[PDB]
């Protein structure tokens, strides 16, 4: 019983989360996920803040109202080479990434790797973070709070 939870820097409070490799996040899930990490979904004000001080994906997932990418450099296999907060607009499926935002994290970027979940509850499952410099924090527990999810 075991997630896999890939994490970035943060930009202004805001990270990209991908669960287990993979598309594989509901928007209720995500939201639970954010507050596993004391965090919230993005509003798209602090999505835009955070990719004015340097955050960019390749990667579609959860804000509060949309699924984006955010751009700064043209590519043409992230977000069809366009620059900015880009919103998906047309999707059959209901799975992405997620992006949290942690108030109290530093102002601008952020990568220093994560070390702590601090709001999982009690529960079966080995979580564990993965930092892209592969640094790794691990703890027995649960976060997610619709069955549907489960
Ligand atoms: N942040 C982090 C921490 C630990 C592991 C990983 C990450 C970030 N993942 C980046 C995934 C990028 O995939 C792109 C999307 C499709 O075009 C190829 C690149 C790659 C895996």
């Amino acid at each position: 019983n075991q997630i896999d939870l890939n994490v970035t820097c943060r930009y202004a409070g805001v990270f990209h989360v991908e669960k287990n490799g993979r598309y594989s996040i509901s928007r209720t899930e995500a939201a639970d996920l954010c507050q596993a990490f004391n965090s919230t979904l993005p509003t798209m004000d602090q999505m835009k803040l955070a990719l004015s001080k340097g955050f960019e994906t390749c990667r579609y997932g959860f804000i509060e109202g949309n699924v984006v990418i955010p751009r700064i450099h043209p590519n043409a296999i992230c977000a069809a080479n366009h620059t900015g907060v880009y919103i998906l607009v047309t999707s059959n499926t209901s799975h992405y990434d997620t992006y949290c935002f942690n108030a109290s994290a530093p102002p601008e970027e952020d990568c220093t790797s994560v070390t702590d979940l601090p709001n999982s509850f009690d529960g079966p499952v080995t979580i564990t973070i993965v930092n892209r410099d592969g640094t790794r924090y691990s703890k027995k527990g649960e976060y997610r709070t619709h069955q549907e999810d489960i």
